[PDB]
DNA sequence: TTTTTTCT
DNA sequence: AGAAAAAAA
């Protein structure tokens, strides 16, 4: 029930989840290699724009963020949506909406134009106030999975970049999607961003964290590599999600 | 239609 | 408010 996954998780922790978010995440992976080809500024940025057109892919999302990875190491970058006009028609694992993906990239460029260096600093100590203006930016919700999702991704970036870490802020909820409803029906009746907030305030690990702590858990990634007190909390929960 | 969105 | 968006079933 929720009571016995919120105590896994609150003893997982902030400290378990960035365990995984820095070691075991292949989305992190992905973009740490890109942050080693590719100025800070601009590496934020696409990080960005990445996520708001990550929907409805034709691949796993870590295929997918690989691929982004490895096309843009070592590119020019000027304008982003003219650099993602000629990658997204060529790409592999994003291949269907491109035209209104790319509509979304040229509608947020100035607002991906603000994100000086300072700026991102600025974000990543108040991501709820990144999460307004991206929606804003949009003009969409903000409990739009793509937005919540962006804000994520930007905490992994900012987090390379800047050499320190934030947690995501308790307000920001996990992302909604046919993804995260199908895994709570497995778990329980109730509602699943009901469910998920309450989850993550029992068990004080804020809803991105866990967000973090449950994908690669259920996709099968290994645990073999966390330290053994952390393992054993972690075959637990995959006990309760698998 | 199924796999998130725009916009009329 | 929900049809259509592209690709895939």
């Amino acid at each position: 029930g929720s009571h016995m996954i919120a105590r896994i998780i609150g003893e997982i922790g902030i400290e378990g989840a960035r365990f995984i978010e820095e070691n075991i995440d292949e989305q992190f992976k992905a973009l740490r290699y890109l942050s080693k080809g590719i100025d800070s500024e601009t590496f934020v940025k696409l990080v960005i724009a990445n996520s708001l057109v990550s929907y409805q892919l034709t691949g796993k999302g870590e295929q997918w963020w690989w691929e982004f990875a490895k096309y843009f190491y070592g590119r020019d970058v000027k304008s982003i949506y003219l650099a993602y006009k000629e990658f997204l028609p060529n790409s592999r694992f994003n291949r269907r909406l491109i035209p209104q993906k790319l509509s979304r990239i040229r509608r947020v460029e100035t607002f991906l134009s603000t994100l000086t260096e300072e700026r991102i600093e600025e974000y990543y100590g108040d991501m709820s106030s990144l999460w307004g203006s991206i929606a804003r930016a949009l003009g969409v919700d903000k409990e739009s999975k793509t937005v919540v999702f962006s804000v994520k991704m930007f905490g992994y970036a900012a987090r390379i970049v800047l050499s320190t870490f934030n947690p995501y802020p308790m307000e920001i909820p996990i992302p909604e999607d046919s993804r995260i409803v199908k895994l709570t029906k497995k778990l329980t009746n109730e509602k699943p961003r009901k469910f998920w907030m309450k989850i993550a305030r029992e068990s004080g690990v804020p809803p991105l964290h866990i967000d973090s702590i449950l994908w690669p858990l259920l996709g099968g990634a290994s645990i073999d590599s966390a330290p053994p007190e952390l393992r054993d909390k972690l075959a637990e929960l995959i006990k309760i999600i698998r």
